[PDB]
């Protein structure tokens, strides 16, 4: 039977990324307590915990905690310099996302991209750019569609292959 | 010989919309003088006046002056209520763009979409959201790609068919 198409995977990315952000933020609160950076937008976003995509984004947040520390530490330092406008956010997002996939696609790099979206969203919020988390979501969804990441994931069996 | 593909047209939209915005803003300055709403972002954006897409966006700005007055007057009134965040801008953009093409595609509706992008960009700038004109450009480019407007234009002979 047919598994998810490129188009279905590309649509699914919205929910995977929202779920990743939610559970990653929850994990950061668990690990850092009152030291965790505040972003109420990441607590209140749309969530369907029991859905397959909700489960996938959660699992990527969990495994990301252990495999993404390298990509992450740098992201934090290399974002301190970004200005809170939509254009600067887009330009930075696009340069870094492009660099992550220059030598091909793998699951660790997909998780890195989700984590970079997370850090970017958090940074712009901390610098006063509210109402932008949906925009970072759309940056991620659209980048993965047009840069053939959704196609690659469909070829691996869809987002469920990440469970 | 092959004319522009869907993909080529979709890419061309960036330059068409930037050129439309530039020349429409110039026309508004010519018609309104010191009454024209200020948006320096629309004067300094990237422009290639002699290119085909630069010529097309200019022509759409000119013919738009006479055919878009209906769509426009309403846009101005119905945007007064939009809040300056990326999310609200996206949600409004998407609702209105969707409504414009619900009963199909024609050139007047394509110009209406460019004009709505113009008004939205101007509104959010006037309400303090700077650095967002590229974002409205990307809303327009991506909407026209995924809503098969670029495909329709390719079927008409490409953006040059609008000259
Ligand atoms: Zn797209």
């Amino acid at each position: 039977l047919p598994s998810a198409s490129e188009e279905q995977v590309a649509q699914d990315t919205e929910e995977v990324f929202r779920s990743y952000v939610f559970y990653r933020h929850q994990q950061e609160q668990e690990a850092e307590g009152v030291a965790a950076p505040a972003d109420p937008e990441m607590v209140t976003l749309p969530l369907q915990p029991s859905s397959t995509m909700g489960q996938v984004g959660r699992q990527l947040a969990i495994i990301g905690d252990d495999i993404n520390r390298r990509y992450d530490s740098e992201f934090q330092t290399m974002l301190q310099h970004l200005q809170p406008t939509a254009e600067n956010a887009y330009e930075y997002f696009t340069k870094i996302a492009t660099s992550l996939f220059e030598s091909g696609i793998n699951w660790g790099r997909v998780v890195a991209l989700l984590g970079f979206g997370y850090r970017l969203a958090l940074h712009v919020y901390q610098h006063g750019l509210t109402g932008f988390l949906g925009q970072v979501t759309r940056f991620v969804v659209d980048f993965m569609l047009h840069h053939c990441i959704a196609r690659w994931i469909a070829q691996r069996g869809g987002w469920v292959a990440a469970l």
